[PDB]
C-alpha cells in the first residue's frame, strides 16, 4: 500500500493515526489527541481562523466519548470540508 | 493539479456528485440518486459479488436528512474506507 493514489487516502490515514503515537497503539483518539487535534490542522490546515463556536460542533466526538474512530473523524472532517473544501454544494 | 491529495478529493467530490446527472441536486444528494451509490459504485462490493442485501444494512443514509449532504455520503464511505484501506487496524 501507500502507492500514489492509494497514499492519497494514506494522507488521511495519516494525520488519523499521527495523533496514535501518543496513544500507545493505533486505535481510537482518545480525548487528549483529538482536543490537541482540533486547535492545530483540521479546519483551515493550520492556520485555522474558523471560531470557538465552530470547534465547539465540531467537538461532535463528544458522541462516544471523545474516543474517536476514523468513522468519527471523517465525519467532522467531511462537515467542514463540504464548507472549507467549496466545489460541492457551488 | 490532480496530484495525490487534490486528485484524491477530486474523486471523492465527483463521486459525491456523480450521482447529480438526473435531479440529484448540488446542496445534498437524493435518496434515489445515492441507492445507484450503494448498489454498484460503492468501491469495495463488486470485488466480491456486492452482497446488496447487507448493504441493505449499510444504506446509513437513511440517518436522519433523507437526501443526505457530503457528511452522511463521506461518514458511512469513511467507515467502510476503514476496512477496504485496510492500514489502520492491521
Amino acid at each position: 500500500m501507500a502507492s500514489p493514489l492509494d497514499q492519497a487516502i494514506g494522507l488521511l490515514i495519516g494525520i488519523f493515526h499521527k495523533y496514535s503515537g501518543k496513544e500507545g497503539d493505533k486505535h481510537t483518539l482518545s480525548k487528549k489527541e483529538l482536543k490537541e487535534l482540533i486547535q492545530k490542522e483540521l479546519t483551515i490546515g493550520s492556520k485555522l481562523q474558523d471560531a470557538e463556536i465552530v470547534k465547539l460542533m465540531d467537538d461532535l466526538d463528544r458522541n462516544k466519548d471523545q474516543e474517536v474512530n476514523f468513522q468519527e473523524y471523517i465525519t467532522f472532517l467531511g462537515a467542514l470540508a463540504m464548507i472549507y473544501n467549496e466545489a460541492l454544494k457551488g
